[PDB]
């Protein structure tokens, strides 16, 4: 499965990693990737997994590349080269209108809104396990919690969940079942009728904001709707999803950081920033628009380019001992949410979520644990994540709040 060396990328630059299947990954993902910052491994290299293509191995050049949206286009955001979801696959200046509708639906106001309500969610999804002492994590706690946090923003039912978490799964873990394009067609066919009837009858939701929306001095398509609609579930999803648990798995394996958080609660937004450096889970790339020397480097046009967003948190150059979790850096450098014109728009959302989880979780299940024998096993690609997450409690030593 190596593609052949392009004739143009110099043999001393290759290194073979593969995104989806490092060889590193039993000592945990952020560690298998961290090997491409070795001190023999140069600031940019190609790898012939994949289809080939180049990787950025330190925070300077990630981040310099992101900035660079006219060499460096999301036109072909994802590697391989071989997904319709917008503003994702757009650059400036196409991009900023549909950026600032959907900034309408998720920015810092419409969190400060639903705050309580997200608190809320969170509670009750604790409480209801609370009592049985174990827990799957990932399915029972860090997927329903953003799902629900959807179906709140998007004003849907929750009888629609199965279904919504079904579909969406299709897109990460298929069943055989459709092609992934079948998959995206389903999720728009649900998505459109409602769509369609809040264009009619708005009300305060998500959709209704989307639909109603202006771009272009005319109103938003159909097809515009849907595909921004189908970012605003899957974007807070698998993210979120595999973030949670790469927090709590750390967590249940640290009892004296869950200490700390106990005895001192109002240093948890500031564990959220560190968690968020250490446990970064996103690597999305860019193509070359044109022929472009980088870095002493010749990129050539249609070149595909990772840029790992969870790389530059983890690279020396930018954090101290950055293997090393503590909650107290002076300064927590990263690009967890991205870099540039395409920084996540959820970022505020998903503190909040990561603040909520974090607060309520300790207060309510303080000492908590990986299960007995359980070994934790991680994943490896586009999202990075967490396959399972098997925890286990003493429910006397916990309490309801
Ligand atoms: C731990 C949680 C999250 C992480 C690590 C994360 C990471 C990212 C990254 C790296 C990007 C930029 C990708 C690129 O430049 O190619 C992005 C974009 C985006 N995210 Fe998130 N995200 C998270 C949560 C969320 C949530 C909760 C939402 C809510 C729906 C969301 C919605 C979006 C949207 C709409 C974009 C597209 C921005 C654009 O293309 O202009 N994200 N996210
Ligand atoms: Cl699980």
């Amino acid at each position: 499965n190596l593609a052949p060396l392009p004739p143009h990328v110099p043999e001393h630059l290759v290194f073979d990693f593969d995104m989806y299947n490092p060889s590193n990954l039993s000592a945990g993902v952020q560690e298998a990737w961290a090997v491409l910052q070795e001190s023999n491994v140069p600031d940019l290299v190609w790898t012939r997994c994949n289809g080939g293509h180049w990787i950025a191995t330190r925070g300077q050049l990630i981040r310099e590349a992101y900035e660079d949206y006219r060499h460096f286009s999301s036109e072909c955001p994802f590697i391989p080269r071989e997904y319709d979801f917008i503003p994702t696959s757009m650059d400036p200046p196409e991009q900023r209108q549909f950026r600032a509708l959907a900034n309408q639906v998720v920015g810092m106001p419409v969190v400060d809104k639903l705050e309580n309500r997200i608190q809320e969610l969170a509670c009750s999804l604790i409480e209801s396990l609370r009592p049985q002492g174990q827990c799957n994590f990932t399915e029972d706690y860090a997927e329903p919690f953003p799902i629900r946090i959807f179906m709140l923003l998007a004003g849907l039912p929750e009888e629609d969940i199965p279904h919504l978490k079904y579909l969406t799964d299709q897109m990460t873990r298929p069943d055989g079942s459709m092609t992934f394009a079948e998959a995206k067609e389903a999720l728009y066919d649900y998505l459109i009728p409602i769509i369609e009837q809040r264009r009619q009858k708005p009300g305060t939701d998500a959709i209704s904001i989307v639909a109603n929306g202006q771009v272009n001095g005319r109103p938003i398509t159909s097809d515009e709707a849907k595909r921004m609609c189908g970012l605003l579930l899957v974007g807070g999803l698998d993210t979120v999803v595999n973030f949670l648990s790469f927090s709590m798995e750390f967590l249940a394996k640290s009892p004296e950081h869950r200490q700390e958080l106990i005895e001192r609660p109002e240093r948890i937004p500031a564990a959220c920033e560190e968690l968020l450096r250490r446990f970064s889970l996103v690597a999305d790339g860019r193509i070359l628009t044109s022929d472009y020397e980088f870095h002493g480097v010749q990129l050539k046009k249609g070149d595909q380019i990772l840029l790992p967003q969870m790389l530059s948190g983890l690279d020396e150059r930018e954090n101290a001992a950055p293997m090393h979790v503590d909650f107290s850096r002076q300064k927590v450098s990263h690009t967890t949410f991205g870099h540039g014109s395409h920084l996540c728009l959820g970022q505020h959302l998903a503190r909040r979520e990561i603040i909520v989880t974090l607060k309520e979780w300790l207060t309510r299940i303080p000492d908590f644990s990986i299960a007995p024998g359980a070994q934790i096993q991680h994943k490896s690609g586009i999202v990075s994540g967490v396959q399972a997450l098997p925890l286990v409690w003493d429910p006397a030593t916990t309490k309801a709040v």
